[PDB]
């Protein structure tokens, strides 16, 4: 299964200056729950924004860099390589990889952040005309989670 896993705001912002623009522990838990024991695929820039692989799952980085080597990370050098990865594979970022993959994936796990943040990195436009809403669940507003947010699971029609 090939899925997108992303959090974006009302204008599809996903990042600003190598950071997540918002602080949402609930969404980090969501990522942990979905991707633990599976595979994350990310572009080089996305990986370097975290600096280390996430524990208890396969971490795959796409780069043209033939020297690229990080403990706990498996490297791939083309998009075609993604289709040979076994199991449930989640496309994890960033803008470039999402642009390359959005027309290819089976489904998308999207956290909609109900705010408007300053951004420099964007999720590509998409229409609900092409995507069925399998589930839509409101996140809990909290002491530690102060931005309204919704977990969507969208399946390609
Ligand atoms: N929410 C998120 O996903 C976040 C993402 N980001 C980031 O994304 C921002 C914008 O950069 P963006 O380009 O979208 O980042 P990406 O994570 O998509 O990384 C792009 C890089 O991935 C590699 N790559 C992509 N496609 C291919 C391909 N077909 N073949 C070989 N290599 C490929 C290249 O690495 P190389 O140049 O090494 O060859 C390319 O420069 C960055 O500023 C970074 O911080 C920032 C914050 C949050
Ligand atoms: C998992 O934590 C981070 C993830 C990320 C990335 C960009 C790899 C991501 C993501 C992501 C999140 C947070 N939520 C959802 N739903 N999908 C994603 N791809 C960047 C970070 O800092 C810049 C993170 O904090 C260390």
């Amino acid at each position: 299964t090939l899925s997108i896993l992303v959090a974006h705001d009302l204008q599809r912002v996903i990042g600003f200056e190598n950071q997540l623009p918002w602080h949402l522990p609930n969404d980090l838990k969501h990522v942990k729950k979905l991707s633990t024991g599976h595979t994350l695929v990310m572009g080089r820039k996305t990986f370097e924004s975290i600096g280390k692989p996430l524990p208890n799952r396969r971490n795959v980085v796409l780069t043209s860099d033939t020297s690229f080597n990080v403990e706990g990370v498996d490297v791939i050098h083309s998009i075609e390589d993604i289709y040979q990865l076994p199991g449930h594979v989640f496309i994890f970022g960033g803008q470039t990889l999402y642009e390359e993959m959005i027309d290819k994936v089976d489904d998308m796990y999207i956290t909609v952040i109900e705010g408007k943040f300053r951004g420099d990195t964007f999720f590509p436009p998409y229409t609900f005309e092409d995507w069925e809403v399998a589930s839509s669940v409101e996140g809990k507003l909290d002491e530690k989670n102060t931005i309204p947010h919704t977990f969507l699971h969208l399946i390609r029609k």
